């Protein structure tokens, strides 16, 4: 679970279309651990562009 | 809510009618900062015009 808040008057990215390599292309970047049957972790990245 | 004094002594505006460029063509202005739904900033601006 991710509860998140945005602010509405954020503008849309300038930069299209969403790149991981570029910054701009989003407007925010998130990171979260899950783990896998062995228990190695994978550090989820979550983009939330408008 | 507005609370505002006017003075009687001031002119009606030579170059009818109201405009918002124009500083001789009002008597005053005041600024108030409104929310809407989502609180967003809104700048009305009241103009009071003998």
């Amino acid at each position: 679970s991710m509860q998140i808040n945005l602010n509405s008057t954020d503008p849309v990215p300038s930069k299209t279309p969403f790149s991981v390599s570029d910054a701009d292309s989003y407007n925010k970047k998130g990171t979260v651990t899950v783990y896998d049957s062995q228990g190695n972790a994978h550090d989820m990245n979550v983009y939330f562009v408008k």
